[PDB]
């Protein structure tokens, strides 16, 4: 039964997720060099898939590992300490693919002895859901907005919806995507 509602950590604000939606980096569909990160290299970043979660406490998880990052880069004197960091909630829809599923349907095609995900990986993954292309910002529904204080360790959480939200009864597809 795939998700009806997914959620992306990111950093950039509801000023332009809220408008312009989430869009993927370049035209690269392949799974998985998606997965195993060939396709979000410096150099190389050019994924055609937007990466979201079904668990928002795994977005959570990726938000706090970024914003220890900022605490960390600034007693490093690379950073500021402010740290702001975002949990958006999105309708997911037939363009949303399962990453699990789609790894497997990769493997079944052209095989593994080259490119394997391990298992721990793969787990996680089975709540991972790929939105081809981009995310429009007609199925974002909401934002929170996580402040942190490095220096002073103070937090604040802040809640926004989007205006922009378009209400349909859609969900994932259950099919793994092929390119
Ligand atoms: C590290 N950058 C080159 C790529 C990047 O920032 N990716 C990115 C950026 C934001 C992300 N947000 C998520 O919620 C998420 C959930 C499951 C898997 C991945 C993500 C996710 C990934």
């Amino acid at each position: 039964d795939p998700p009806a509602t997914v959620y992306r950590y990111d950093s950039r604000p509801p000023e332009d997720v809220f408008q312009n939606g989430f869009t993927a980096w370049g035209n690269n569909d392949n799974v998985l060099e998606h997965l195993t990160g060939r396709s979000s290299q410096v150099g190389s970043s050019n994924s055609a898939f937007v990466s979201t979660s079904s668990s928002r406490r795994y977005t959570e998880v990726y938000l706090e590992h970024r914003m220890q990052e900022a605490v960390e880069a600034e007693r490093a004197g690379r950073g500021t300490g402010h740290f702001i960091g975002y949990i958006y909630e999105v309708r997911a829809d037939n363009n949303f693919y399962g990453a699990a599923s789609s790894y497997f349907e990769y493997v079944d095609t052209y095989g593994d002895n080259a490119g394997r995900i391990l298992a721990g990986a793969l787990a996680t993954y089975q709540s991972e859901y790929l939105a081809h292309r981009r995310i429009p910002p007609e199925n974002i529904r909401r934002v929170t907005r996580v402040y942190h204080n490095g220096i002073t360790g103070e937090t604040t959480t802040t809640e926004y919806s989007n205006a922009r939200y378009v209400s349909q009864q859609t969900r994932a597809n259950p099919n793994p995507y092929t390119s």
